[PDB]
């Protein structure tokens, strides 16, 4: 079946417990391999110590620039970017796991998970699963946020991988 992968997160060094999310491989079948294999880390690079850079309160946490640690990077298994697999999956509200990018094709390891519906960003973030377990570790990591995106505690994955 669907992947399901985890995000243990620490804010200030504080663990607040774990994040599980299913990977639509059904739908999105190459998407959800990338994102797979950055929570295992099997091609020697991946989330861990990863952060959340980016928070905005009653709209989403972003997280996963592992190469230059600050919203600008990221890669993906494939190489640096890989393209829009479908608009398929929705927006529909919080919990959703979406890519972010920098226009149409830009995919790389940088991701987001919703707090509220994020209808607008239908048709252009690709959407390929959604938070099984722990909202309430995305409640706490919104709570840390602000309306500029700037975190008020650093956030951090501190492990990930693979659970089936
Ligand atoms: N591969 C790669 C992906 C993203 C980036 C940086 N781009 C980025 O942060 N763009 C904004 C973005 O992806 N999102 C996700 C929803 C949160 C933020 C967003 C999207 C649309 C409108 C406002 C905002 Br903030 C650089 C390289």
């Amino acid at each position: 079946g669907n992947p399901l992968v985890y995000l243990d997160v620490d804010a200030n060094g504080k663990p607040l417990g774990r994040v599980v999310l299913e990977l639509k491989a059904d739908v999105v079948p190459k998407t959800a391999e990338n994102f797979r294999a950055l929570c295992t880390g099997e091609k020697g690079f991946g989330y861990k110590g990863s952060t959340f850079h980016r928070v905005i309160p009653s709209f989403m946490c972003q997280a996963g620039d592992f190469t230059n640690h600050n919203g600008t990077g990221g890669k993906s298994i494939y190489g640096s970017r890989f393209p829009d697999e479908n608009f398929t999956l929705k927006h529909v509200g919080p919990g959703v796991l979406s890519m972010a990018n920098a226009g149409p094709n830009t995919n790389g390891s940088q991701f987001f998970i919703c707090t509220i519906k994020t209808d607008w960003l239908d048709g252009k973030h690709v959407v390929f699963g959604h938070v099984i377990e722990g909202m309430d570790v995305v409640k706490k990591i919104e709570s840390f946020g602000s309306k500029s995106g700037r975190t008020s505690k650093k956030i951090v994955i501190t492990d990930c991988g693979q659970l089936s």
